[PDB]
């Protein structure tokens, strides 16, 4: 099977392994009180998110230069923050401080041993849009153990560009038809697959919070299609 | 002292953190074995090494293009066997798996432990002249904990290059000044001073073999001068 050719196992961080929505809301929540206010957080997260791919769909369209996820968040929260008329009560400091929730991000109850089984059989690697610090961050901060940590930055381009998948065949050494790109978002695995990479969805139905409805229906191209990490790991790696 | 000013420490690997000659010896054995050869080992690590280095020289002077570390070991390899009346004895495939040694190097014995111990207060990173796929293949192959793996392929230039440094400021996230440089040879030690990292010496008498003098001298302009990583952590790291 092509199950025995895999090699190495690349991973989007932010959503597929780690949760953002949860820390946003405990960051959010220190701010209402330390400021007296009752902001809603669990709606100004999907506000800045949406600002975010906004700028993030510029950047991959050309119409403005290459520039960092962390920046890209820093600079949407001035927009939102105007937008809710709220830019004198946030000095930049404060801002700044508030822009570091991205860096400490909550792993899924499943991933970490998940993640674990799977590296005592293949390279595994991070592969995700964020820049290297704050993914060096995040692995960090949430315990995830990787072989490798690569992004995006190190190609100065975003996916789904070639570019990207690339980085995965030249720095860690494989074929493209021996890795195995693992996300809960589906277009990254679509242009993995059109690469030439072998793909796995992960469900994710939380990551925007209790209120969203998730994507989660399959697709007869993934080669894999799994709830969660503990499935993922004893499909690859049976354990008894 | 400036210990607290210290956010990120970055390791040169090869040498520095893992042993390359006895993997060489060790390859050297079952080469001689499988082909009924006696071949001297011990001096052709050191004659590839020379080799190797006069290569890396001509690539930092600009005569030859930036090649990634592996293959100027393998280009090495074909001009050592012509030396030494061997081409028609080593197909290409045999030349490639005995190159594969350079992915597989063995921890000193203090590594493991050294590393651990600085991870659970900085973050730590490799920053080495090899190939990315050859730093995370040695990082596997003898369980180096690190927290980032990064090397001078990201810069398609080599040390002493500003921009091999630059990567661990931009990918790491910190200023050079908070970043301390651990390495076992002086002129990358000097080179990240001049950048403006802190300096920390290792020093591995045995990385060339039991024969070979190695300059392990102290210097006034280290920030640390230790011989392994256990004295690097307590320094570090205390109680």
């Amino acid at each position: 099977t092509w199950r025995d050719e895999i090699r190495a196992i690349a991973f989007d961080v932010q959503g597929t392994c780690v949760d953002f929505y949860q820390p946003i809301l405990r960051a959010g929540q220190t701010v209402n009180a330390a400021k007296g206010l009752a902001l809603d957080w669990a709606k100004l997260s999907g506000e800045w998110r949406d600002l975010y791919r906004v700028a993030l769909d510029e950047v991959i369209a050309g119409k403005r230069p290459w520039i960092r996820v962390d920046r890209i968040y820093r600079e949407a929260l001035d927009v939102l923050l105007d937008r809710h008329g709220l830019s004198e009560a946030f000095s930049k400091d404060e801002r700044d401080e508030l822009n570091t929730v991205w860096s400490k991000l909550d792993a899924w109850p499943d991933s970490v041993e998940g993640l674990a089984r799977l590296r005592s059989r293949f390279v595994t690697s991070t592969l995700s849009n964020a820049g290297m610090a704050a993914v060096v961050a995040v692995v960090k901060h949430a315990g995830l153990p990787f072989d490798a940590l690569l992004t995006a930055e190190l190609a100065h381009s975003y996916k789904p560009s070639p570019a990207v998948y690339q980085l995965a065949v030249d720095y860690l050494g494989y074929p493209a038809d021996t890795i195995l790109m693992v996300a809960c978002h589906k277009y990254d695995l679509k242009a993995a697959r059109a690469f030439g990479m072998r793909t796995a969805f992960v469900a994710r139905p939380l990551e925007f919070g209790p209120a969203a409805k998730v994507d989660v229906a399959p697709e007869s191209w993934f080669d894999l299609h799994v709830d969660n990490f503990t499935q993922l790991a004893d499909a690859l790696v049976p354990a008894l």
